[PDB]
């Protein structure tokens, strides 16, 4: 039901091994939490009985990584916060595109 | 010293009246060029798309855009309905 | 060798039926293309024997694309041109991300 | 009536000096804030972001950003090594 994908435009590669933290709205609670995998993408987040609905927060840590390839990165990281559910469940990719003083995110929902 | 910038990507425009709030602090609603002057560490800039498209009959996934960044600077956002992109200029 | 993927961000979904045509530089020879599924993905363009080095423009016809779904385009398509192959063969993802007035494309290159 | 603006996403910056012909017609090299004025049916404006990359030692995927379009409009291009994207505000 929540899947991440983070691709970086400096390298022409999947964003390996970036941490995404998932919190849901109580302030912040913790939800789920990850790392994207050699592809950039991030599964098993979370599960459908655990998946209500909500006002999600997703930040991808994009400092560390960007410090750990030895880049300057200007954002603390990228985020995405959303309504959940609200009309029934729905399955959710966050994919984002990475660059040190830009990102953009785009959410594919389906039903 | 700090400037904001917002765009929309479907209709071709700047994004007027958008309320920005700015913490670590200032906040405005953008301008009918899309920008918002005069807001004035760890800065946190939250800019109310939500209120954007709706009012436009739009239904929009984001709540609101946050752009989060430590410290002149130029902070745009590209806004559609179910995206958004950001870019710092200094 | 060659993928193209494409997301809508009007709609929150992957870009369905998307024409995209693969010129090669000689003026631009057709080269390859296809239509992107359900998925929003497009596999099966080419193959290591007929991909060259050279230089490739992707085109993906973004102007059809929100005529058939009601919405005013301004580009007449997304494109991409890049060289290819020159140090060696790589496999080339080229991604996209599509709204009325703006597009975005990036690659990820692999060896 | 058109105006075309260049930003490096790397750098956090304007992309100054970047040569720009725009077909269908006018050309030019960005300005020290990332701008292209006077340059003056479809049109295509080609970016010449390979030179600028290499100026900086960066190894770039594309060899030039080129957006056509139909038609006072601004073309926005932000530039990564591996990525470009490309607004237009009418
Ligand atoms: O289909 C995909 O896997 C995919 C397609 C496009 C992107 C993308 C492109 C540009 C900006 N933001 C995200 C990311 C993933
Ligand atoms: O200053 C501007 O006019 C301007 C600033 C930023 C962008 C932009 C932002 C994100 C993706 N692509 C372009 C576009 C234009
Ligand atoms: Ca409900
Ligand atoms: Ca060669």
């Amino acid at each position: 039901p929540l899947m991440v994908k983070v691709l970086d435009a400096v390298r022409g590669s999947p964003a390996i091994n970036v941490a995404v933290h998932v919190f849901r709205k109580a302030t912040w609670e913790p939800f789920a939490s990850g790392k994207t995998s050699e592809s950039g993408e991030l599964h098993g987040l979370t599960t459908e009985e655990e998946f209500v609905e909500g006002i999600y927060k997703v930040e991808i840590d994009t400092k560390s990584y960007w410090k750990a390839l030895g880049i300057s990165p200007f954002h603390e990281h990228a985020e995405v916060v959303f309504t959940a559910n609200d009309s029934g469940p729905r399955r959710y990719t966050i994919a984002a595109l990475l660059s040190p003083y830009s990102y953009s995110t785009t959410a594919v929902v389906t039903n």
